[PDB]
């Protein structure tokens, strides 16, 4: 897993996402969806969205966004001890929003993406380290969920 020291690192660093959450969930999702075009086409409330300008301008992206990262924070504060908050997400993203593994790759390297982009040279080697491991640990146990479901 993660040592102590590494999670405080990963905690310090959400610090930054909660001064303005929709703000880094927008970008956040625009990243995905900018880089990867096929994300978009998961989601039944956002294909309409044919330009950056509509993304960057869609109150309900953002919306969406602190929806996902109020989340993602919320298993990252159990520092590994998540099972009750991360397997309800794996099944309902793997039965009902139908998102392969590989999208929730996409996201992590987003969100890393983001947080530079954000707070550039504020966002060390040892913070994009931590960062990391944490989001691994995230999406290696939303993968075993989805092994269990046989879901690909
Ligand atoms: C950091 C990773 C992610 C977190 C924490 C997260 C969290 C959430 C939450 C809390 C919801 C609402 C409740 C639910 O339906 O389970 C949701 C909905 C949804 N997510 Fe995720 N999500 C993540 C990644 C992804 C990715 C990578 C995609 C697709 C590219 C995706 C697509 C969707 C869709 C389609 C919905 C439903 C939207 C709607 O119709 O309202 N999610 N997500």
């Amino acid at each position: 897993g993660l040592s102590d020291g590494e999670w405080q690192q990963v905690l310090n660093v959400w610090g930054k996402v909660e001064a303005d959450i929709a703000g880094h969930g927008q970008e956040v999702l625009i990243r995905l969806f900018t880089g990867h075009p096929e994300t978009l086409e998961k989601f039944d409330k956002f294909k309409h969205l044919k330009t950056e300008a509509e993304m960057k301008a869609s109150e309900d992206l953002k919306k969406h966004g602190t929806v996902v990262l109020t989340a993602l924070g919320g298993i990252l504060k159990k520092k590994g001890h998540h099972e009750a908050e991360l397997k309800p997400l794996a099944q309902s993203h793997a039965t009902k929003h139908k998102i392969p593994i590989k999208y929730l790759e996409f996201i992590s390297d987003a969100i890393i993406h983001v947080l530079h982009s954000k707070h550039p040279g504020d966002f060390g080697a040892d913070a994009q380290g931590a960062m990391t491991k944490a989001l691994e640990l995230f999406r290696n146990d939303i993968a075993a969920k989805y092994k269990e479901l046989g879901f690909q």
